[PDB]
């Protein structure tokens, strides 16, 4: 068409407050490392942009058995990995990579990483290993996972980052090479774009993969550069040195949008943001303690100071725009009074002394206020500030008493939350995602019957249930569903804040 053809064309320069932290998304869990290996890779499933809805990938098609053990995947054929300078050989992608990319996290002999910090760690948390029982390439072009019980999200899972496929020829050429750790830093894959540079803390370089699969990709180049400061990295905006950017300075939002040629995107947001407290540890391991640390921070202040009125109270672990959230769960209500008194009751009428840890690219905002708010009842905070990688990294081993916490929905499923952040399952894993180190049975059963049953309205059930006894058991202080809020030039079209894996370039152009 030629409204379609005049899209194609150009650079985006996209910024963001943090670089990524692997090239390989198994490797890593956050959102500033998909921006790059979202675009790089391809999964059996994908989302369709702007949208929570599985549509087909390096599968075609595939059947699921009624009693939803089996799943075979038809794989797609003539589809060929990146060529790059550090990887030139041509090689079409079939069953093999699909085992390579999943025995290798699920069967510890077949790591491939040298013993180190490296780890699975939405694998080992989401307990992969539990569900599926086997693994098995049929042909070449076929690939039948068989699981130990039927698993409600599975196929959704499948669309996530860290089940990407890597190329097996590549892995087998490097470590040949004796060059095995590059797998994480020069990537392959077969998506929209293909790397071409990553200078640490500073820049990406994205190419247009002229051998894509699907649609080609409408723009020829995209920059990811980090800009860390976010007052900065809007002024670059206002300059047009960047085009696009994530994490704005909230109080900045309504001056940028006043601007020539400049959009502010906001939606509701698939977002939560919440304190982490420590429930292994001296004091945070009392409930009551955990409820007066509720009861003595006022969120919808600190959806005023912190967001600027750009968020929603958050009550439950997930946002009312994912299915099954529990609308009948009161908030717990602040109450200086009453938090005092339970800080009394815990036998702590004096406080205590504690840490809270923030990132350097958050608001120093939100450390300061929580810091306030609890010195009210006598909770002596200190404030420790680490750099986005060593944030991830100290959490992850559970270094912190407080910490803040943030999830961006993977999938539109309670499970991605309520599961892979709060079950037990998760805290075993360690680097661990649950934070708070919650360990509930009650509510991890409930958990594990909602993934038994494939009916919406039955699960639903069973995730009102569990919504309520973690609101109970108050293991952390939920905070905010902060809006999703892209400020960008007017020139650029096509992005999406809505539904999952947003960061993917392949639908964005510039108008001409």
């Amino acid at each position: 068409s030629v409204k379609e053809q005049k899209r194609f064309g150009g650079v985006l320069v996209f910024a963001r407050g943090a670089d990524g932290s692997s090239m390989d998304p198994a490797l890593v869990t956050d959102g500033e490392s998909y921006v790059a290996t979202g675009n790089i890779y391809d999964t059996l499933v994908q989302f369709k942009y702007g949208t929570t809805e599985i549509e087909p990938a390096l599968a075609t098609s595939w059947d699921i058995s009624p009693d939803g053990l089996v799943y075979t995947f038809h794989l797609r054929k003539g589809v060929y990995f990146h060529q790059t300078k550090y990887w030139n050989k041509k090689v079409e992608f079939s069953a093999k990579d699909v085992l390579f990319s999943f025995e290798r996290q699920m069967d510890k002999a077949k790591r491939y990483y040298s013993p180190g910090a490296k780890s699975y760690k939405y694998w080992e948390g989401m307990g992969m290993s539990h569900i599926i029982k086997s693994i098995e390439a049929l042909d070449d072009y076929t690939i039948r996972f068989t699981l130990n019980g039927p698993e409600a999200p599975f196929l959704a899972n499948l669309g996530m980052d860290f089940l990407s496929i890597l190329s097996k020829d590549y892995a087998d050429y490097l470590e040949q090479n004796n060059k095995k750790d590059e797998l994480a830093k020069k990537p392959v894959g077969t998506g929209p774009f293909k790397f071409f540079l990553w200078n640490k803390d500073e820049k990406i370089i994205l190419l247009k993969n002229q051998d894509y699969w699907g649609p080609k990709a409408y723009l020829d180049k995209v920059v990811v550069r980090t800009i860390p400061n976010s007052s900065t990295r809007a002024l670059a905006l206002r300059t047009g040195e960047i085009m696009l950017m994530t994490g704005p300075n909230l109080n900045e939002v309504e001056q940028l949008e006043k601007l020539p040629n400049i959009v502010v995107d906001k939606s509701a947001g698939l977002l939560a943001s919440w304190l982490s407290l420590n429930t292994q540890k001296k004091y945070f391991n009392n409930p009551l303690v955990r409820l007066a640390i509720n009861h003595a921070i006022n969120v919808d202040d600190y959806i005023k100071v912190i967001y600027e009125g750009f968020a929603q109270k958050m009550v439950n672990p997930f946002p009312p725009t994912i299915w099954g959230y529990n609308y009948n769960i009161k908030p717990y209500e602040y109450d200086l009074k009453k938090a005092k008194e339970l800080l009394k009751q815990a036998g702590y009428p004096n406080g205590f002394k504690t840490t809270i840890f923030t990132t350097s690219t958050r608001n120093p905002k939100g450390a300061v206020f929580i810091q306030a708010s609890l010195a009210k009842i006598g909770i002596d905070v200190k404030i420790e500030v680490y750099e986005w990688g060593a944030y991830l990294k100290r959490t992850g081993l559970g270094e912190h008493e407080m910490a803040f916490a943030g999830w961006m929905a993977d999938i539109a499923d309670p499970d991605n939350f309520l599961y892979t952040l709060w079950s037990k399952q998760a805290a075993s894993a360690i680097p661990t995602q649950n934070g708070s180190f919650y360990k509930s049975d009650a509510f991890s059963d409930l958990l594990i019957k909602a993934k038994r049953v494939s009916d919406q309205k039955e699960r639903e059930a069973l995730y009102l249930k569990a919504q309520e006894i973690i609101h109970k058991d108050a293991p952390y202080v939920p905070l905010a569903y902060p809006y999703s809020v892209v400020p960008h030039l007017s020139k650029v079209k096509g992005y999406k804040t809505t539904g999952v894996s947003v960061n993917r370039f392949f639908k964005v152009y510039l108008e001409k």
